[PDB]
């Protein structure tokens, strides 16, 4: 995730042992249960995508929910991509690059990128708009359930 450090930079650290055991015990008990929403917000406080997808990725199993949470997360990025539209071309100077939907997910961004924007002024918010979007996917497992 992104932390604040002492002279009050916006850095990046390592994803936790302890939330990532944390999330695997949740998923393990309760994956389709409304419980895992709330526990999946405490535990991404502040992570990037990278982070969000390394929680997801360590979801074994659950075969079903896990392309439920995938057509949503794809669902989002395909909107994304049309309520916030680019031109094409190469951006004018050596610094910038407009977030895509398959960058909010990480699949076409990478962690520098990721903090780049997390960290600009004004913020985009990638981690934060990709939490959103797992957490429309968690209600979907939880709301079809079984």
């Amino acid at each position: 995730p992104i932390v604040q450090n002492l002279q009050g930079q916006m850095v990046h650290q390592a994803i936790s042992p302890r939330t990532l055991n944390a999330w695997v015990k949740v998923v393990e008990e309760k994956a389709f249960s409304p419980e895992v929403i709330p526990m999946f917000s405490a535990l991404s406080e502040g992570a990037t995508p990278q982070d969000l997808n390394t929680m997801l990725n360590t979801v074994g199993g659950h075969q079903a929910a896990m392309q439920m949470l995938k057509e949503t997360i794809n669902e989002e990025a395909a909107e994304w991509d049309r309520l916030h539209p680019v031109h094409a071309g190469p951006i004018a100077p050596g610094q910038m690059r407009e977030p895509r939907g398959s960058d909010i997910a990480g699949t076409t961004s990478t962690l520098q990128e990721q903090i780049g924007w997390m960290t600009h002024n004004p913020p985009i918010p990638v981690g934060e708009i990709y939490k959103r979007w797992i957490i429309l996917g968690l209600n979907k497992i939880v709301r079809m359930y079984s």
